């Protein structure tokens, strides 16, 4: 409807995936190469279903912060034998507040899928299902079950991976440019 759906579309288009594992169907975002994050709660392992294709995952990292937190996202190496367009450069380099973001769906419930969210706030720590997490940006949003893995944008800037709710907010986990230098 505007340029941050314009942005938003423009990322679906070319840097998503359908991921699924045993703990169901998640949007899954490519971030360069055969690089990829989850949420940590989809539980990834030796075998993942991309775009319905059986696919071996060659490395799975559970990141957490160096005080030992969970951050909720898995970075994936997939051996795919196709390459994502490199957005590194979309990337965040600092913990940040944002104006006026983009919560982008794409899974077999939830096709199409583009939400006006808002104003985000570094909200930092969250109880996520009982675990303590860091990181962690929210929008005033009453997002859904199906949502995880979305991807928050803004123009220009790919800031985040929606990871949970509590029914009036919506959660992401921060994308930050130092998780993805090789
Ligand atoms: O037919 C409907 C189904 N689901 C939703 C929906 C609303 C908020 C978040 C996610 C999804 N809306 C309409």
């Amino acid at each position: 409807m505007g340029p941050g759906f314009d942005f938003a579309q423009a990322i679906m288009k070319k840097n998503t995936v359908i991921a699924r594992t045993e703990k169901g169907e998640f949007t899954m975002l490519g971030v360069y190469d055969r690089v990829a994050v989850i949420p940590t709660h989809a539980s990834v392992g030796e075998i993942i279903y991309i775009n319905d294709v059986e696919t071996r995952v060659l490395d799975a990292c559970a990141l957490r912060d160096l005080t030992d937190t969970n951050l909720e996202i898995t970075i994936v190496k997939l051996d795919r034998n196709q390459k994502f367009r490199d957005i590194r450069h979309f990337l965040p380099r600092c913990e940040d507040d944002y104006n006026d973001a983009v919560l982008s769906v794409h899974t077999s419930k939830f096709p199409n899928m583009y939400i006006p969210v808002g104003q985000v706030t570094n909200y930092g720590f969250l109880n996520l299902g009982g675990t303590p997490t860091h990181r962690i940006l929210m929008y005033n949003f009453p997002t859904r079950a199906g949502q995880c893995g979305g991807v928050v944008t803004t123009t220009g800037k790919v800031i985040g991976i929606h990871v949970g709710g509590n029914g009036a907010q919506g959660f992401a986990a921060m994308l930050l440019h130092s998780y993805f230098t090789d």
